[PDB]
DNA sequence: TCCTCATGTATATACATGAGGAAGG
DNA sequence: CTTCCTCATGTATATACATGAGGA
């Protein structure tokens, strides 16, 4: 059933970063349980769900077999996203103060608020 | 100047592929005669020209010379032109026959295999749960 | 001949990092 | 001493093209 497949896929996800693992790390680990590893390219996939219902749950198996047995990036919502970009027009160099106030309303940490701006920055000044 | 930069990336694109190196293989062998290995992604960001201009300049001196002391899968890049009326197409009736796809590809200047693997991966994407 | 399917390898994208400079006044 | 930049290039994750095995 989706609704316990959504679910897992979102906690699956949790419990693997705060336990230190990559995609990668997970794809190359399900040896000891699979006799194969899976690719980083798979462990995305299913993550995101962009497998066919069969396919996401053989997987939802192997997968939880593995878990029970055992910067870390930070994804931007595609709401903050597109609007750090919309007080990126406003101002392309906000200071100290905003950028705190700007993680605040987006409840987010002044780190990741900071480096989106000076990334932002530099894909100006590329040249394609 | 900046058309020969242009110019460069492009032809260092095709002349990657037909002699049989991949993004990751360039930056490997870029390191048995230069020292340090670039990752994948420089490799990319260079042809794509994601770069500060400066950068691409320090890049192109390097990939240049190796290029040409280079004279001893094979992916195929599909233009924004030719997605266009692949995705029309596919819209107009998605399963293509035989003799349609070997149309496009010739339509397109592609390999008929190019054109009936691009149709099934999109007929698969819309199997998914997301 | 060609599709469906699971899942891979080649690329492109989003978030990081480290060194080295600016200036508080 | 601190605190936020620029800049070349990084790693972790998302996407686009390809494969091979069986339907049948």
């Amino acid at each position: 059933g989706m609704r316990a497949l959504e679910q897992f896929a979102n906690e699956f996800k949790v419990r693997r970063i705060k336990l230190g693992y990559t995609q990668t790390n997970v794809g190359e680990a399900l040896a000891a349980v699979h006799g194969s590893e899976f690719s980083q390219t798979t462990i995305c996939r299913f993550e995101n769900l962009q497998l066919s219902f069969k396919n996401a749950c053989k997987l939802k198996a192997i997968l939880s077999k593995w878990l029970e047995e055992a910067k870390r990036r930070t994804t931007i919502s595609i709401a903050a996203k597109d609007a750090l970009e919309r007080h990126f027009g406003e101002h392309s160099k906000p200071s100290s103060q905003e950028i705190m106030r700007m993680a605040e309303e987006l409840n987010l940490e002044k780190e990741v608020v900071r480096v989106w701006f000076c990334n932002r920055r530099q894909r100006e000044k590329r040249v394609k």
